[PDB]
């Protein structure tokens, strides 16, 4: 039909290189956000009561960090507008989509030694990757940042990605613990700017959609700024619950459980 | 409903003991789609490299191949379904590491580079859960003795150290090894349909695993080798997309769109 044993048994495609369009769609799998605009606008902020040392101790320091990006950021002094919003979220995003790939392949390399069944945690964590990755291909549309910070980002992944690593090692009950309080301050974050859209303390102009994002979240023609990060907030919110639950299900020892999420699939 | 109901829980921890073991929810939905009278003819290919780089990876499976059937004393021995099983019960532990450093490695710099990928993270990454796939598969036809299990966990170390550092170095390397690995996989599963079509090897084994039943999509009637026929399958695809990746690499194309993500579809 469409793909088989004729092209299977062929030694290289690379003629077709040049003649393959780029499409937008072609950017992420076939896994995508589909959320209801009027619904997900009611996405609330919520806290988890920290259950014990880890989770108080991924409760702290998620918090320090905050003050220690918020200063150095510099987001602290002036108005919530447009450019240290995309320029601040981007760069989160770079960070955003480093957790879910850690897991993912760790997961991936357990059962594959240990030869078990993974039960599904591994694709979920695998697009919370690609989701924010995606997230970012959005906000590397709006306003591309300056050479100071491509750096600084280049600089925190090769911090960030030890850390996650050995830490994902050490106990994924920490971080998923550690992702779930980074998710409630990311609604927060885009939560207080919808209420700016709202209140009018900001005033949107990149009021298109990128078309990568458009397809992503099947996006309307001229849906606006503020549906976009409707759904970057929902997206997020998602997050959020399952880095819980995942920890949760660490807590009372069910790292090799059924991926509840998998089931809300239309059940 | 998926709604910001569900979204505005704190955990659904509570909600486990309720679920169901839905074979099919192991992997993505992401799944072969063969059509087995013309997958059938799969054939054995032999790409030529170019660089010393193709070169070495050439060398490093041949020598790995060698090193491996010796050491497994595959080679001689009256040829038997159960040797078969426990092969491919080891080497496809290995084979679900590379696509996934790979996947992980690209996934990594699209990120700090904030540049657009073109569909090639997806395919690496489904890469390997298709090898993944294999190995739940196969431990339902046999499960490792506690010699096998050690050797699996040990491999991992050497293996995964080396994938990764060769990936920063010569991704050029990874796809070419990878490619020439797979030209070997192609190799065995005909030589075992082959074994098994001269009866040469009898199929003890005909109830083919639900997981590859639902994975794969195949009748409660699918034998042992219509599995061997699918997988093998599988195994040039990945035989030709790494070779095509490693040639995409060799003419500074990593950037280029991953063509696989239109050879999915129709026409272009
Ligand atoms: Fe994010
Ligand atoms: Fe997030
Ligand atoms: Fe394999
Ligand atoms: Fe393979
Ligand atoms: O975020
Ligand atoms: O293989």
């Amino acid at each position: 039909p469409v793909w088989g044993h004729t092209q299977l048994n062929r030694l290289s495609f690379l003629e077709t290189v040049p003649v393959v369009p780029l499409r937008v769609s072609d950017e992420s799998s076939e896994d995508r956000p589909t959320w209801s605009l009027p619904d997900i606008e009611n996405v609330a902020i919520t806290h988890k009561k920290p259950n014990g040392l880890v989770d108080t101790l991924a409760y702290r320091s998620v918090r320090t960090c905050r003050w220690l990006f918020d200063t150095f950021s510099l987001y602290r002094f002036g108005s919530i507008t447009e450019s240290k919003v995309i320029s601040r979220c981007l760069f989160l995003e770079t960070v955003a989509g480093v957790p879910g790939m850690v897991g993912g392949m760790l997961r991936h390399l357990s059962s594959l030694r240990y030869m078990t069944r993974d039960k599904g945690w591994i694709n979920t964590l695998l697009v919370e990757a690609e989701n924010e990755r995606m997230h970012l291909m959005t906000f590397i549309e709006l306003r591309q940042p300056g050479l100071p910070l491509r750096v600084s980002i280049i600089i925190t992944q090769a911090i960030m990605y030890l850390f996650l690593l050995v830490a994902y090692v050490i106990s994924p009950r920490f971080v998923h613990r550690f992702v779930g309080y980074l998710e409630e301050e990311a609604v927060i974050t885009y939560t207080g700017v919808m209420r700016a859209i709202d209140e009018g303390r900001l005033r949107p102009t990149k009021n298109d959609v990128p078309e990568v994002a458009r397809v992503y979240w099947n996006l309307s023609k001229n849906a606006t700024f503020r549906d976009l990060i409707n759904v970057i907030r929902a997206d997020e919110a998602e997050h959020r619950v399952v880095n819980h639950t995942f920890a949760d299900m660490h807590e009372k020892r069910l790292q090799n459980s059924v991926n509840p999420f998998v089931v809300l699939k239309k059940n």
